[PDB]
């Protein structure tokens, strides 16, 4: 059970903590945090406790300490090895996308099409998907799955067999994998829907909900 | 730096849940069951659905198909929106073939500036030059999927605003400048990475038994 909204909130707090530290703030109250995140101080205290970081009432959280805890629980203090499986149009575009950060490093690009295998790409070369078992163990923990839906489950079974630990699934299907293998499905439909709502209600803001 | 607006995201979550509860033959549900499946307190569910008018009375719960139709109306999904893709490169072309838009969103235009792309056939049409926006958008296309390189994003957006776009789903890694009259949502396909690292390191997160 992955608390998606809570996590997105933690990442927000982390980003705020990074700036607070840069600005020379050693301790920050749930009030200051909520103010910057635009969330109730009560909610901030709740999220932090929800994740194990309890407050020091009237004193505030120690910025560098809290920042470190958030980085640790989120796994951002590690260097994760990733690969893209399915170097088609979406997969190739992702290989060039500059949003991975230092915590996530692409170390493999795979495909089943021999016309693509051998093609150089940013930071590597496309290898045949049949090499997963020779490339994943001890090097790649997360795979970006960008193959057509018709082959997604099969590609996932191969990833699982090769030792993958997590799959960022772009194919529009629900994958079946052992419980030990994490999977997150990505889509832009929620964003499209938020646009839909916003276009129909241009002046609405959630604060109106109180 | 602020947490993005979440209320609408919660409604979208409830709708996914309801779609699956409905798939499971479930005909009736509760704020408690919904709250659990969406990982939000029963209280938050009631407060949300009350505010948007789908709440009945304390204890009556909800009728899955009724509530689903209501959430769809509120979200604007019972409408058919016209979309376009601006920037028919790799991501843009993948999007033109994405099979999950559904009935609510219908692609009606594909634009680029590359003469080698313009005139090329694609699912449902042909790639046209971005200069055609002013004569293609009005009354036919309300939402634009922006998939041009970062460096060209703002000016592409300016052109969209000028042509009459109402909303932009921005995939370019940059913050756009647009009048408050035009809604904007930025996509981040890599947001899930941190949810996976979290999941991989906390495999039994909050379970009844983690040992
Ligand atoms: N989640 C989203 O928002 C989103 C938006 C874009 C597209 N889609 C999905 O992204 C996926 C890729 O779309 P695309 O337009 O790039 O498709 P594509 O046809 O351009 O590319 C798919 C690539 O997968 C490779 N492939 C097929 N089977 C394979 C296997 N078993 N192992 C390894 N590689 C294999 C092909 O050779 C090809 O290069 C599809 O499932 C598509 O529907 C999702
Ligand atoms: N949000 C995400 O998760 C995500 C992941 C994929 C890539 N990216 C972004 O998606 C965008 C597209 O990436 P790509 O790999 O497909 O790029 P690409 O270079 O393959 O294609 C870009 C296309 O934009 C067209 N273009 C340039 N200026 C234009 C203009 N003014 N009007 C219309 N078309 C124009 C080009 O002619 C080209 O066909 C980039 O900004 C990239 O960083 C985002
Ligand atoms: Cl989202």
């Amino acid at each position: 059970k992955v608390p998606e909204a809570a996590i997105s909130r933690l990442i927000t707090y982390l980003r705020i903590l990074e700036e607070l530290e840069a600005q020379g703030v050693h301790r920050t109250s749930s009030e200051q945090l909520g103010g910057l995140a635009q969330v109730t101080a009560f909610q901030v205290r709740k999220d932090l406790s929800y994740f194990g970081s309890y407050g020091t009432r009237g004193v505030g959280y120690t910025v560098p300490v809290l920042k470190r805890e958030l980085r640790h629980i989120l796994g951002l203090n590690r260097k994760w090895g990733l690969c893209i499986v399915g170097m088609g149009r979406l997969g190739s575009a992702l290989a060039d996308y500059p949003g991975f950060g230092e915590s996530f490093e692409l170390r493999g690009f795979f495909d089943v099409d021999p016309e693509k295998v051998g093609r150089p790409v940013r930071g590597g070369v496309i290898e045949h998907v049949d090499l997963l078992p020779q490339r994943v163990p001890g090097r790649i923990e997360i795979a970006l799955l960008t193959v057509p839906r018709e082959a997604a489950q099969k590609a996932a079974d191969l990833l699982v067999a090769a030792g993958i630990k997590g799959i960022l699934n772009f194919a529009p299907v629900v994958l079946e994998v052992p419980k030990e293998v994490a999977v997150e499905n990505v889509d832009f439909l929620a964003g499209l829907t938020r646009l839909s709502f916003a276009i129909l209600n241009p002046k609405w803001r959630e604060e109106m909900m109180g």
